[PDB]
């Protein structure tokens, strides 16, 4: 019964739309459709801030209200916005639906007014082991981002 | 001390940045810098949805949780997002700072994940005696808009 | 064998890529892939100027070096930039490939450094009985545009 | 011209008689639907061919209901703007009892709000008199007789 | 409130009726009444295609939009159409009510226009260990099938 | 990406070569180069049969897997092999590139093993109104034809 949407833009052909649905105080369903991607897996994250005054750089780090480390969406040691990878087909198109419970549209940890970012490289899920594997996953640069806003229904 | 920001973009040269700063549950400070505007007063409103899948059109009507008619920011009978006019100088720049009490960053009426819209025309503050005066003003088309998102501090 | 590309952007979810191919003094082949569109036909035109200082507005009118009225790509009585309609499916995705002779990549009428615009409405092809049919084809507002640029191969 | 995702469905038409056949449907993107019909065992001559509302054969073909009619208009000819969506006119069976015809229509999409997937095809006993012919039943049915064979429109590969 | 029905027919005495009811976007309630069956358990699956051009064989493999291996309705690792076994009494009648969440009547994965097949042999769920166990369940031949079609109310 | 070719030969000096390209479930790109033609427009069609036992006469009518009438590539109450006109220059050369949806190289309506015919006269696109306007277009005799055959890469 609550809904949000993010329009994803950047400097390249990578652009897309992410819709969010949440019932009850339950899981959040995320419908992701992005194009222009290099075929393969891309880091896909909900970042802390809905600030685009400085391009996608101003969206900050992965949304992490539990001071925890970077992981996979399945394992209990992740950031709230650690939504893993989205995979682009041969046409650079990634269409996927993701269900997660650390990203509510309400409550103290609402991600409303926050951001989504799709990334340059594959998320190594915090096993790289890279220096950066445990903060970012190595997902690389920020290809496109958008601020999460309220939308009808 | 909570703070939010909206980056305003559109179909024209008109763009700008709006920052929001709020005390406790005190009044909200709205800092506006917009460029590309025709010199003169322009309707400046906080609209209901942080949706821009269809441009500024998807941000809906003026934010109105009291279900009242359109008027001026000083009026008793006003929309919450009815922030009146902002004035552009000869260089097309409207820089102004606004304080209002119906646009909190938290609570049952939070404006996070909603939008700002700068309009084609002067807002008649519903006294115009125009068909649209009591809903719109005659604020005209949507020159630029942005989703209100969270930002540090 | 020269090649060009335009990355199509705007204030909405409407995004796209246009690639252009032309050998010597032959026809020009245009691959158009746009997403985010309202399902149905949309005016798709090559406009005179590659200028986005004023959004898609500064790209001017349809590219028309033969001083003619608005028509269909098939009509001898068309603008050079009259590339007809592109049709979006139910998911809002329109992909189409077009061959034309009036939009070369070289010579006195090169379209390099000009722009592409995808439009709000159906192009009535100049046949709709409307005031705007012979200049634009109705087709409405400018959803997204991009400057046509040179690209390798 | 335009790139096209191919969408496809099929109905196998069976009934109490020798009348049986196969109907395939092709639609690219959201354009018109191409319908290929091959039915056998028919009485030579024209036969009513309609897309009926339900893919329900629990009670023989009669449970497929009336003609698919999401506009609410009366029975007419495929040519007529006075149509059921499923008003596909007549198929004519030759002397060997075979009716083979190809049809293009725009009121029978395989996707969308008016999807015909999971609905049915029915070939009928008699001639469809279209919205003409002046019978009590002409504006519902087309006085098209009984239901000889029917099938549920189902998904099929590619 | 959506409802569907499949009439199950085949080469032998095996015939039956399956009605499907689904409210909301949730579990599907499926009522199965099949007769002529051998007394004992028989595999009951929702197959991919509503194609019966070549008899029940044309219905394809078990409906599997998660590209996963054969399991039980209880396992988490199943085909969507993995609805387990139905057991026929000594009179050859199998009557059962079954509820599952992977067979919606609407959505990207609607099972409308697909089919049901009741099988020759017992479905070793996936975990019996045989050649075909992780594809079919060695459910054996296809005794009767029917295309899932729309029905009133 | 599949590719095909027709080598076009005939009764006169008229000869030419046609190559076909088709990716995916996309359009077919047809490259046409014919010589020996009288300057002007000439009907260019994909006819039904790849049979030249009796010269071009044995290639049959225009390829028409829809039950439709003769017309023009843009208007589509047309045959699949309705490719409009090709224009010969002063030197009798017609070089043209064509992209179409009704001539796939694969699938049930493949044009592989069928033929291309270049015709004596201009195609009237279905509009003489002439006896032949709705079947052939009054394209005249068959100047040269070739069977559409598979070619590497
Ligand atoms: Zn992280
Ligand atoms: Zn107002
Ligand atoms: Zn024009
Ligand atoms: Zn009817
Ligand atoms: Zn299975
Ligand atoms: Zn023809």
């Amino acid at each position: 019964k609550k809904k949000a949407v993010a329009v994803l833009k950047g400097n390249s052909a990578v652009e897309g739309v992410v819709t969010l649905t949440q019932e009850e105080d339950g899981p959040t369903t995320v419908n992701v459709r992005i194009t222009g991607l290099t075929p393969g897996p891309h880091g896909f994250h909900l970042h802390e801030f809905g600030d685009t005054t400085n391009g996608c750089i101003s969206t900050g780090p992965h949304f992490n209200p539990k001071g925890l480390t970077h992981g996979a969406p399945e394992d209990e040691i992740r950031h709230a916005g650690d939504l893993g990878n989205i995979v682009a087909n041969a046409d650079g198109v990634a269409e996927v639906t993701i269900v997660d419970n650390q990203i509510p549209l309400t409550g103290p940890n609402a991600v409303v007014g926050r951001a989504f970012v799709v990334h340059e490289l594959e998320d190594d899920l915090g096993k790289g082991g890279h220096e950066l594997s445990l903060s970012t996953g190595n997902a690389g640069g920020r290809l496109a981002c958008g601020v999460i806003g309220l939308t009808p229904t």
